């Protein structure tokens, strides 16, 4: 993988292997959630920031500053097959002073077709008191070089599934799932709970039977507040219609918000 | 990745992924164990097998037989980092009418030095009744042709760590992890649970405080029953020891029926 002609992307190769498959012979949505973090983390070596899950450049580290995911919306079209090869395109964009912006292309090698794409919303925050001070006019200088100039959206539609506002789940849910911790391979080197971790979580609540009957096509989720190590998360879902539903995540005990989002899926 | 000159073995290089590190910087257990069964998969394909995770030929595919493992052991010396490119060699070798073994050889391919050796038992069985059953002649004369003549063992040492009966943890355990159950990312083509999430649930019920101050050197684990997709799953370990040991065990816990049990060596950094 390397920055393109221009260096205002990063394109990156992938073999799916034979433990990132699932149920359908194809590679599961965890699978593509990992892949996109990999190209964002190498995109991030390639052009001078931290290589952990922040992006943090000087100046941030200076002021204990860190970029943290506020949503992740995700669409994919054909999940790859086991030894497919798959290309992913990300760049980075400035979103004025609310954040940043990642967005990502998905293709087949072979057929050059477009497969899926992504788009991500970044805050900035303090690491120590996780407020979201998003105020810096020079730390905007130093990721500004690494942005194309021109808007470049993976979604660009006017109003579309991306920029939607996701409504809170009314209790009872229709389904769910219980007790849901991390384990060791879901931490990363600050013993921080994986953000693809949340997505699959998410979709622990789906049923056996809408799995084996469809496939995940769009799924926004909103990040509230961080799952800790020692935490554990509760699972919601309902109904709210291709087949839609609403979710929740929550803290098994006070039943703490952390996540909340949408899915569509669609008949095979 | 590819067969070698003799294609009596299978040899494939890996770059270490950001997603697979842990806490140490380096690849954990879980990812180390991941890149063994890809290997072990291409190597497969590249003969002729089943690529569903049983290695199934002709003849038993015709009689509903399956390769399962029941012991898994790995030793870990250097646990490549974020970006390192790692080679694995993996083969496969006839223990008679008993079943298959497997093993494999990690290797920095920068400094060309071993940072790792495994070793698998395997037993054909009844893919449905799941009664194992000795290797028939039909059988055995089908994948042969693809295992090397001579022995060649990652641990050939006289009586090595790989073939050592493990003992059943007596209650109560030091250290426990209760109501683990799998996810859809841990789930194959026919949704049984994969090989290398009982590892990391073995590992479950170390402190963290082990984790931190040393790291994962010998991991021996014996398979006695699968856990299936709504099965919930309890840790147990007790210390039975520079160096730390301990005894493990998984079972069920609306029954306490034994999947797993196993011993864990570490070493401090
Ligand atoms: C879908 C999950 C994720 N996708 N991407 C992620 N992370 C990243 O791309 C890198 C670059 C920004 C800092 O972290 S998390
Ligand atoms: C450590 C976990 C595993 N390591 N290896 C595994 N599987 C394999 O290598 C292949 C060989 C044919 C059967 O499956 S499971």
């Amino acid at each position: 993988g390397s920055l393109t002609e221009d260096g205002l992307s990063y394109k990156e190769k992938f073999v799916v292997r034979s433990y990132e498959v699932g149920s359908n012979k194809t590679a599961t949505v965890e699978t593509i959630a990992n892949l996109l973090q990999e190209v964002g983390c190498n995109h991030a070596q390639s052009v001078g920031f931290s290589t952990d899950g922040f992006a943090t450049t000087t100046t941030m580290r200076k002021l204990h500053l860190i970029w943290v995911t506020a949503r992740m919306h995700i669409e994919i079209y054909k999940y790859p097959a086991w030894g497919d090869v798959v290309e992913i395109e990300t760049w980075c964009q400035s979103e004025g002073r609310i954040g940043t912006r990642r967005d990502w292309i998905l293709k087949d090698s072979v057929t050059g077709e477009v497969t899926g794409r992504a788009t991500s919303k970044w805050v900035m925050m303090n690491q120590d008191t996780r407020r979201l001070q998003k105020v810096s006019d020079d730390v905007r200088d130093e990721y500004l070089v690494f942005c194309p100039q021109e808007p470049r959206l993976a979604f660009p539609e006017e109003n579309n599934r991306s920029l939607k506002k996701i409504p809170k789940l009314e209790d009872p849910a229709q389904y769910s799932m219980i007790g849901l911790k991390p384990r060791r391979a879901d931490l990363d080197m600050n013993q921080h709970v994986n953000n693809v971790t949340y997505i699959g979580w998410v979709l622990e609540s789906i049923p056996q039977e809408i799995v084996d009957t469809h496939e995940l096509q769009v799924i926004t989720l909103d990040y509230r507040r961080e799952c800790q190590q020692d935490d554990v998360v509760d699972s919601l879902t309902t109904t709210t219609s291709d087949s839609q539903f609403l979710h929740l995540l929550r803290l098994s005990g006070d039943g703490q918000e952390i996540n909340r989002g949408t899915t569509l899926w669609r008949k095979k």
